[PDB]
């Protein structure tokens, strides 16, 4: 109702926009596949192993490593749609290379933590676009090192998502998370955090219009931003353990890149 929020309400808009436009799966259908809405169709389930071999029917010498395999094939993909995205929020584009190459470099996994919550309920993980449904339990079964890696992020979505966010609100949160100040070996600092503190007054009166009656929800909303860290320290830890167990499995180099030094 006045100048500076107008463009702040702008801002959202656009980001909002863009969204839509990068990412094929939004939470909002996400969210009615899990749900049994009638404006999408149920997820075949993957439970156990005859489930997973029926579902490649209906959708490496090992299921464990081609399920891992699958994931990072996933995320590659993931980092080409925030690649898209980013270039969208304004000023970034405009940013020092190298530093645009470093923000993508530290981001790009937090902002795949985020948006996997999307996908997720306390019982599974959407697939495939939402085609497959594979369980936590079948995930935990697999063997040693494999097992362990999507727990923690299961505990984290449980949480986030009791925030109840919609997609307007993460648009603006996750471009909050790319134009991070604080990251290593950033050259110019200042122009970044100009951009963020515009998006954050953006996801502040965001939170406010959406979610009125829930109180503090911009403070519990950035306070996730430790989770998500520990996630990605976890993640990569586990990733230095499988190389040396499986000396045969090859990581995909942009992914490669994006772990040395993280
Ligand atoms: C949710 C899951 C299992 C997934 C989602 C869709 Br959709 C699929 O088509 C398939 Br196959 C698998 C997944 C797991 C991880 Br681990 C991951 O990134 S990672 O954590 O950086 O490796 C990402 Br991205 C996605």
């Amino acid at each position: 109702l006045n100048p500076e929020s107008a463009d702040l309400r702008a801002l959202a808009k656009h980001l909002y926009d863009s969204y839509i436009k990068s990412f094929p799966l939004t939470k909002a259908k996400a969210r009615a596949i899990l749900t049994g809405k009638t404006t999408d169709k149920s997820p075949f389930v993957i439970y156990d192993m005859n489930s997973l071999m029926m579902g490649e029917d209906k959708i490496s010498k090992e299921v464990a490593i081609r399920i891992f395999q699958g994931c990072q094939f996933r995320s590659v993909e993931a980092v080409q749609e925030i690649t898209e995205y980013a270039k969208s929020i304004p000023g970034f584009v405009n940013l020092d290379l190298n530093d645009q190459v470093t923000l993508l470099k530290y981001g790009v996994h937090e902002i795949i933590y985020t948006m996997l919550a999307s996908l997720m309920n306390k019982d599974g993980v959407l697939i495939s676009e939402g085609q497959g449904f594979m369980t936590r339990e079948f995930l935990k079964s697999l063997r040693k090192p494999f097992g362990d890696f999507m727990e923690p992020k299961f505990e984290f979505a449980v949480k986030f998502n009791a925030l109840e966010l919609d997609d307007s609100d993460l648009a603006i949160f996750i471009a909050v998370i790319i134009l991070s100040g604080d990251r290593p070996g950033l050259l110019n600092v200042k122009p970044i955090e100009d951009i963020q503190d515009n998006l954050l007054q953006a996801l502040e009166l965001q939170l406010k219009l959406n979610h009125p009656e829930s109180s503090q929800l911009f403070a519990k909303l950035l306070q996730k931003m430790t989770d998500l860290r520990q996630i990605v320290t976890e993640h990569v830890q586990l990733l230095q353990v499988i190389k040396k167990t499986e000396t045969d499995m090859s990581l995909h180099p942009l992914l490669q890149e994006i772990y040395k030094d993280l």
